[PDB]
């Protein structure tokens, strides 16, 4: 089923009851039924009846092992952070999928106000929480955004749940792309990045899929690891951007940078 379609298939019921789900995330996984009732103002066996028909749809999943509880998939969380912006007036119709990876899945969409763009809908102490964490990947991607804006970024025009709207940037990805002046390219790269940590930001997984190139110029994408220049290993982070990309740039076009002094211009500034 397409995420339109499924939009169509929700009632005003059924967003009642994933509003009160999306409130008591703070302080359960698994929203407990009489909860989202009283939240809703739905009665609980009308509520269970929404519940169950969402958990077929795949928007929420029920689980009843200690109790009767819910929470979003991330079809789900998706769907209801897309609801946000379309109340919110940010976003008018959903499109097609541009594209998905293992942290987000990438739908064009058509806003009167901010034109033709793109909502990103994002998925994922102790080494060893779905929707929060999520929502946090989110937000942390809006806000970098925020503090990049006027350099070669995005730009960035709303956040609700796990969605991130924002410019469609017509560029592919650098590792699609044969350069002719990869000392260049990579020099821009990384005066970006040097662009970045002057703003306070690092930006945490910076790569051939993350940096977009064409006649124009290159730009970079894809915040929701960024860290602030002052937070717990953002120096050893941002070390490791500016080896990565440094490294991809050696390996496909053996330019000759040397990442140790690379690192000590950007810091210096």
């Amino acid at each position: 089923m397409n995420i339109a379609e499924l939009y169509g298939k929700m009632g005003k019921h059924s967003w009642r009851i994933m509003d009160a789900i999306f409130k008591n995330l703070w302080d359960y996984e698994y929203v407990p039924l009489q909860l989202i009732s009283s939240h809703a103002r739905i009665g609980e066996e009308k509520a269970r009846n929404i519940l169950k028909y969402l958990s077929d749809l795949r928007v929420v999943q029920n689980r009843q092992k200690d109790y009767e509880g819910s929470t979003f998939t991330f079809i789900g969380l998706s769907l209801y952070s897309l609801h946000r912006l379309v109340r919110s007036g940010k976003v008018d119709a959903i499109g097609k999928l541009m594209g998905e990876g293992k942290e987000s899945a990438v739908f064009n969409c058509y806003s009167e106000k901010f034109g033709e763009c793109v909502v990103k809908f994002h998925k994922v102490k102790v080494k060893e929480h779905f929707s929060v964490l999520a929502i946090r990947s989110a937000r942390n991607e809006f806000r970098a955004l925020q503090k990049l804006q006027g350099l070669a970024v995005p730009k960035v025009y709303a956040w609700e749940g796990n969605a991130v709207l924002m410019e469609l940037i017509d560029a592919k990805e650098l590792y699609r792309v044969r350069v002719e002046n990869p000392d260049e390219v990579l020099d821009m790269i990384l005066e970006e990045v040097a662009k970045f940590y002057h703003r306070g930001i690092v930006h945490g997984d910076l790569s051939q899929y993350n940096v977009l190139v064409s006649e124009e110029g290159i730009w970079i994408i894809d915040f929701p690891q960024s860290v602030e220049v002052g937070e717990e290993g953002w120096r050893e982070i941002l070390e490791r951007d500016v080896r990565n990309i440094i490294t991809y740039f050696s390996r496909t076009y053996r330019t000759e940078k040397d990442i140790n002094s690379a690192i000590d211009r950007i810091l210096q500034e």
